[PDB]
């Protein structure tokens, strides 16, 4: 049979999800329960997977397909038919996949990189122009950078999020909506007077996001166009199979999904990577050397990012220890036995604990908690399906190369232009908005006096 956590009667496991940090609670639960453990809530059942040998079967394209998590279903209201939230047996997913995949490529990455620099320059100039006494809120400023990067590159819109003291209205509203998604999963009873207040708020926040997208289409509508871009590939992009462009109503959904999924994950990754680089001096020294040798010219070139090897290794290791996308869910496409020990009826839902998967001691050695980028010196040596932070198969992050390209480029310039000091020996605190980010992580960054 299949182990499961403590069920309080009617609500079963569901009351456990109330905590600020659900994914970490599930990791604790997985440490004790074992490879797999069942997780049943009233009206929904899902089995969490933590051992790699089960992950490799769950990941097979001809064995299990992607299922929408309970929270992702609520995410649909602003995101919807966007690939991250669209179904695999969904029409719009296939159309959008085929026509937005060419917008991510080597030629594409070249298209986006020159504009990425601009936003990273805004970040570097902000940190260079800070006074000596001031300190930097890494996750906040990383979200600040990532929004502007994705906006300017993939939608020709400058959020100008750096010119704002407080988080952008988009950030506030997005985080708040994710709040309801998670917090309504954990909720026992769907209807109650009080929730109406909440409900009100969540109509409000969403609108802001909607309103913001209205600018991108309107702005580009009024200003000059015909400059190859994601938003172009959405307006004028056409489906090879059906010869059809995207639905305007669906184009806006694409914009929502891309704006949201392009910063939170990348910004959490940058914060986590900087944190781990701060806790270990030597792993920084190596990367500070790499960025200097690889990037000579003041502005990084499209080729210079790919030339950076150690930066990508650092990013992959930091992404291993704390994958910014905490989990993905999968349903069985036909009756199978998982591991040869657990029989599952078709359509059964299994969630996958990516951070617990990376902590499997058998594959990654008996010092998994140890953060050493050198593990990724020969990334070929890593076993199959043991390391899947970006997802699996066709369903895995069309712009993952953009994630790595922006994050590597930015981090290379950060280590190039700055010296990082940790004034609090920061206690690692992970805030969850369906995504993992350090909370309270503050460092100072002295200038290195490098141009542009
Ligand atoms: C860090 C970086 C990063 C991580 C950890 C990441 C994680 C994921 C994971 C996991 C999935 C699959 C979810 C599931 O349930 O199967 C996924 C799918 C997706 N992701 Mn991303 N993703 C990005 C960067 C990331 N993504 C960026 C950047 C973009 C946008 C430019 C993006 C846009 C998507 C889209 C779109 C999908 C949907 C793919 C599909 O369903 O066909 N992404």
């Amino acid at each position: 049979e299949m182990p499961q956590p403590k069920t309080f009667g009617e609500l079963k496991n569901l009351p456990l999800l109330n905590t600020d940090k659900p994914v970490q609670a599930l990791m604790k639960i997985a440490d004790e329960l074992g490879e797999i453990f069942k997780f049943e809530a009233p009206g929904r059942v899902t089995r969490y997977l933590s051992s790699q040998r089960l992950i490799k079967e769950a990941c097979d394209e001809s064995r299990f397909d992607k299922n929408l998590s309970q929270a992702l279903k609520f995410v649909r209201d602003f995101a919807g038919d966007g690939l991250f939230t669209s179904w695999t047996h969904e029409k719009n997913w296939k159309k959008a996949h085929n026509i937005l995949l060419p917008s991510f490529s080597q030629q594409a990455m070249k298209g986006y990189h020159a504009m990425m620099v601009d936003i990273a320059v805004q970040l570097v100039q902000k940190w260079e122009r800070l006074n000596a006494d001031e300190h930097i809120e890494v996750p906040e400023d990383m979200t600040r950078l990532t929004l502007d990067t994705i906006g300017l590159c993939g939608f020709n819109y400058r959020f100008n999020s750096f010119y704002r003291d407080q988080p952008h209205p988009f950030i506030t509203s997005m985080v708040r909506a994710l709040d309801e998604a998670m917090n309504k999963l954990q909720r026992a009873n769907p209807d109650d007077p009080a929730y109406d207040e909440n409900k009100r708020q969540f109509q409000e926040d969403i609108k802001v996001m909607n309103d913001l997208v209205d600018k991108i289409i309107a702005d580009r509508k009024a200003s000059g166009e015909q400059s190859d871009d994601l938003l172009t590939h959405m307006l004028n992009g056409k489906d090879p199979e059906t010869g059809e462009p995207l639905d305007d109503e669906n184009i806006r959904y694409q914009i929502i999904t891309f704006l949201i999924a392009g910063h939170e994950t990348t910004s959490g990754l940058l914060s986590f990577a900087l944190y781990f680089l701060v806790k270990n001096p030597h792993v920084l020294q190596k990367a500070a050397e790499e960025a200097a040798r690889v990037l000579v010219d003041p502005v990084p070139s499209y080729k210079q990012v790919k030339q950076l090897k150690y930066v990508g290794m650092v990013l992959n290791e930091a992404l291993r220890l704390w994958p910014t996308a905490p989990a993905f869910s999968l349903y069985a496409k036909e009756d199978t036995v998982l591991g040869g020990e657990y029989p599952l009826e078709k359509g059964d839902e299994l969630m996958v604990l990516i951070p617990q998967l990376h902590r499997d001691k058998t594959i990654w050695g008996d010092d998994v908690e140890e953060f050493r980028p050198e593990r990724f010196e020969n990334p070929s040596a890593i076993p199959q399906h043991a390391f899947k932070p970006f997802g699996n198969g066709q369903r895995a992050c069309i712009g993952q190369q953009f994630a790595l390209h922006e994050a590597t480029l930015v981090l290379g310039m950060m280590l190039k232009h700055f010296d990082f000091e940790d004034h609090t020996n920061y206690e690692l605190d992970i805030k969850e908005t369906l995504t993992l980010k350090p909370e309270g992580f503050v460092v100072k960054a002295k200038s290195k006096k490098i141009p542009l």
